[PDB]
């Protein structure tokens, strides 16, 4: 029935320098609707910004380097009003936040695409800088390159100490793990590494243990386009 929901999806896309992967992208997007959607590794240059154009999602927000590596994307749809009030670039293309409001509610969307060595380092650096910014209305969103706990791999192997501490901070700034929270049990994964013949949920979607309540349904979303899964969350 008719409501006033918002889909936040994230996928780490694997490049989008040939033409046709954009229109691919273009048509994916178009097909599923989300109001808000994080997109990882897009390979763009702080150049080529502009190359990434969407018809319905005429906003976005980017952060990139010199070099064809990394790159995030924020892309809000012509259909949801989010008012901004800050957007925090890193100068590398490995993160993005924006601030604002939709429906006068407010919300900080954090994407990000953490590096293939020393991730869970990385991203607990990543939110120690930006802890001010990052209050209970909190979405942290990407490819963090690391599993959260042992049932995020196949190999049910105990995540490490990096991993451990990356985990007390998570706690300590008052975010959870939304996906794991909704689906405790679950042995989905996002991303198959050919050389072990394993599988892992590389990709997550964290946030305020104060959004709880408002996160009606979460969902991997397999796909032709790259080589990880999506995530989708719809939060009321
Ligand atoms: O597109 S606006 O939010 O700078």
């Amino acid at each position: 029935g008719s409501n006033s929901h918002i889909t936040i999806l994230t996928l780490n896309i694997n490049g989008l320098n040939s033409a046709i992967k954009r229109h691919r992208l273009a048509s994916w997007i178009k097909s599923q609707d989300p109001s808000v959607c994080c997109i990882q590794e897009t390979h763009l240059t702080c150049r080529d910004t502009h190359r990434l154009k969407i018809k319905g999602w005429r906003k976005i927000y980017q952060a990139n380097g010199k070099q064809k590596k990394a790159g995030v994307a924020i892309l809000v749809s012509d259909k949801t009003d989010f008012k901004p009030t800050k957007i925090k670039r890193d100068k590398e293309g490995h993160y993005i936040m924006v601030k604002g409001s939709i429906q006068q509610e407010e919300l900080t969307i954090l994407n990000i695409y953490a590096p293939n060595t020393g991730a869970p380092r990385f991203i607990k650096q990543v939110l120690s800088d930006l802890q001010r910014d990052l209050d209970s209305h909190t979405l942290i969103m990407g490819d963090f390159n690391t599993p959260l706990s042992t049932l995020d791999r196949s190999t049910r192997q105990k995540v490490n100490k990096d991993t451990q501490e990356l985990n007390s901070a998570l706690h300590q700034a008052d975010l959870i793990d939304i996906y794991r929270t909704l689906h405790p049990k679950s042995t989905e994964y996002t991303f198959f590494s050919a050389p072990h013949h394993t599988y892992s949920k590389i990709d997550h979607i964290v946030g305020s243990k104060a959004l709880l309540s408002k996160c009606k349904r979460t969902e991997i979303i397999t796909n032709y386009l790259s080589d990880h899964s999506a995530i989708k969350l719809e939060l009321r």
